[PDB]
């Protein structure tokens, strides 16, 4: 629906796997990151609902080591760390 704005360093996160946007839905933020962890496998293979990114841009983004896709609440607070309000 509304449109969110990623801050600069989310935004050459989205770009890289290959997003054309500066502007974005929500949505499509979130179609952006799955594929920036589908494509740099930052899932563990055997619990693939468990994203480690602690030595990857995304750790740093987020603020965490590593966090469980089933967390939406947290997920949602680490995405605001990174757009423009
Ligand atoms: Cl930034
Ligand atoms: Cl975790």
């Amino acid at each position: 629906e509304t449109l969110v704005r990623p801050k600069p360093l989310l935004l050459k996160l989205l770009k890289s796997v290959g997003a054309q946007k500066d502007t974005y839905t929500m949505k499509e933020v979130l179609f952006y990151l799955g594929q920036y962890i589908m494509t740099k496998r930052l899932y563990d293979e055997k619990q693939q609902h468990i994203v480690y990114c602690s030595n990857d841009l995304l750790g740093d983004l987020f603020g965490v080591p590593s966090f469980s896709v089933k967390e939406h609440r947290k997920i949602y607070t680490m995405i605001y760390r990174n757009l423009v309000v």
